[PDB]
């Protein structure tokens, strides 16, 4: 019951890379938001917690003043149709370094992980961003939404130029064999 | 353009669900392992640190062994064609999680099952390991071959979900 042969699961481990600029001119349709949503929220957490809250950023300006405070990221999340911002839960609302935090987070990096993944077979890119001010872009975000504890950006769009090529450690040093 | 259209997109992420139980018959090719592994090591992290290491379990008796610590997940991980042991050598050192959602998603890809798995006993499964492996031990993944469909996905709604901006 595979969905894709070996050259194609070979290929989309290769086109899911960290998009460095995006077609600025490519606008995302509804339908193209709403599925990226979809392979957010149906991604996995243990005993089901879903300790995460996706924004999805579409709007220029407010896109714009988040690049601002992006650092050397600025102009790529400019370029980007659209830009996820991956909050992480209270663990007040979890229950009915710190560890409730770390393990909120860990559910959070899963999703990521699948995020990515549908993202490229759609045929579309994304990027994951850490490189920002936290207190800068929550401060822009703050009268729109309840100061959120966020883990991660998410770049999202289409691409202008090829991907980046594949630099990873040695097999050896990834994986043991038993 | 796409590697696979609107409705194999769509049943992919009901497809990527939580196997609760495998085919013990069912064995994993060399190609499949190594597939796996791969998936594994291409995954993204911080300025490529790459803070992980993934551990392939595929004999029996040392995969019977762990499930015995693996608490109400014992049956699953014997009857599963192989375990995975995820490990991490800001924060940096949770975002082996990441390479997680790329593997099962990559796993079910394949046409394929996985479980991930956080209720075992630390302790007990890394003291069967540490004759060979220096952990830190983050979780497990089961992956095999399923006996039944996919279970239905029961999640919140979108609306507690999503933000639309
Ligand atoms: C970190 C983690 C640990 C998990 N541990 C277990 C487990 O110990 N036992 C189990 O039955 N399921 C476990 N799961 C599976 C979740 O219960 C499951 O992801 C959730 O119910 C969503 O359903 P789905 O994966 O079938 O789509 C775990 C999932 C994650 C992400
Ligand atoms: C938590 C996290 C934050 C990241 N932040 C940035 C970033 O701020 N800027 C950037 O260009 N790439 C960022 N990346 C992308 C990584 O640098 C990239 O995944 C790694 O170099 C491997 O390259 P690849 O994803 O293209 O295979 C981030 C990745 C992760 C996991």
């Amino acid at each position: 019951m595979k969905f894709l042969d070996q050259e194609k699961r070979r290929q989309l481990l290769n086109e899911r890379h960290s998009c460095k600029m995006f077609d600025s001119h490519y606008e995302f349709s509804s339908t193209e938001l709403e599925e990226i949503a979809e392979i957010a929220r149906l991604s996995p957490s243990s005993y089901n917690t879903q300790p995460w809250h996706f924004v999805m950023v579409t709007d220029k300006d407010l896109k714009k003043q988040i690049a601002a405070h992006s650092y050397f990221n600025e102009e790529m999340i400019k370029s980007a149709s659209a830009l996820m911002v991956v909050c992480s839960l209270r663990p007040s609302e979890l229950l009915p370094m710190q560890r409730l935090e770390s393990y909120i987070l860990e559910q959070c990096y899963i999703a990521v992980g699948q995020i990515c993944m549908g993202v490229s077979l759609m045929g579309l890119d994304s990027c994951i961003i850490g490189g920002f001010d936290p207190l800068k872009v929550g401060e822009v975000l703050e009268e729109r939404i309840n100061k959120p504890k966020i883990a991660c950006l998410i770049a999202l769009g289409k691409r202008v130029a090829e991907a980046s090529q594949k630099s990873r450690k040695s097999k050896v040093d990834a994986i043991t064999w038993l």
